[PDB]
């Protein structure tokens, strides 16, 4: 059925056995064996558009191998003239189904890292992301991102996350920021948020374990003025009884009413669970 609320899950389906992430060791990174890896990824995304259509998720994450070491610097071909042509009809299919795409790269990506050669790798990875989300023509697509490490001071590493991207242009095209359960609460995400012109991503285990001073609802209420499009928003349980914020096989019913009874509006809900499209109901 047709709900306000549209549902996603991450980088892999679990019923088909299909995953947009097969990677390879570097010593491995032949022409040929990268388009072996690539091919089946991108078979993998078809099939997963096909699947969500047929069984109502209207979202999905590409994970960051979906075209293994885009970004590094022994890629051994041209991917974007290689792959502009299939991409742009994956892209069809995904805006002919309805779905919204997006990516969110590792935690090793940090344009905050006071190390020039982090930065550079990372803006490498960012660039790549924001690349493929422009050849899918994904018009609403989005590249989430945490704010990384407090690096000693958060003041100076935010202000160096911001230097450090808001001169790129197409990366901004999709960007928006997550808050975490450590560090950056979502008081804290908005602030950089708007000195980037970008929308926020609240997550609600994350908000759960590291607040700030909002309740859920205002947090929302917040984030929902940061969006030109709609609100992405990210839901996962607790795993009993792990470390703090790990992420449980499927997600609660009540933390499945909670988002429901606190959201402001028609939103998109990326489900965050170890069992992917088995996440939810
Ligand atoms: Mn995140
Ligand atoms: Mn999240
Ligand atoms: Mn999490
Ligand atoms: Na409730």
């Amino acid at each position: 059925g047709r709900h306000m609320i549209r549902l996603g899950y991450p980088c892999e389906n679990l019923t088909l056995g299909a995953t947009t992430n097969r990677t390879l060791r570097l010593a491995h990174l032949t022409e040929e064996r990268v388009r072996e890896k690539a091919a089946e990824n991108l078979r993998d995304l078809e099939r997963i558009l096909r699947f969500n259509a047929d069984h109502g998720f209207a979202l999905f994450r590409i994970g960051q191998h979906l075209i293994p070491f885009a970004s590094h610097p022994l890629f051994p071909y041209d991917w974007e003239g290689a792959y502009e042509e299939e991409l742009a009809r994956l892209g069809a299919l995904a805006r002919a189904f309805g779905q919204r795409l997006s990516m969110h790269p590792g935690q090793y990506v940090n344009p905050g890292s006071p190390d020039p050669e982090v930065v550079e790798r990372s803006l490498a990875e960012l660039r790549y992301s924001a690349r493929l989300l422009s050849l899918l023509g994904a018009e609403d697509g989005v590249l989430v991102l945490h704010l990384g490490g407090a690096y000693g001071e958060k003041g100076k590493a935010l202000r160096r996350f911001v230097e450090n991207l808001r001169g790129e242009e197409e990366v901004l095209r999709y960007l928006a920021l997550e808050n975490d359960e450590r560090l950056w609460n979502v008081e804290e995400v908005l602030k950089a948020a708007e000195a980037l012109g970008v929308p926020v991503v609240v997550d609600t285990l994350h908000h759960a374990l590291n607040p700030g001073r909002l309740p859920l609802e205002e947090a929302l209420r917040l984030a929902f003025p940061t969006w030109r499009g709609r609100p992405k928003v990210h839901l996962a349980s607790q795993d009993p009884k792990k470390r703090p914020g790990a992420h449980a096989f499927r997600v609660t019913r009540e933390d499945w009413e909670r988002l429901l009874s606190a959201l402001p509006g028609p939103a998109d809900v990326m489900v965050e669970a170890k069992g992917k499209e088995q996440g939810l109901a």
